[PDB]
């Protein structure tokens, strides 16, 4: 339970963490 849970947050850490990049990514093409 506790790696499932770990785990779990782990992923939502990832998924915020990529939308945050493609976020700056897009930032970036409108400075384009």
């Amino acid at each position: 339970r506790e790696k499932e849970r770990q785990n779990r947050l782990a992923e939502e850490r990832a998924r915020r963490e990529e939308e945050e990049n493609r976020r700056k990514a897009e930032d970036e093409a409108r400075k384009k």
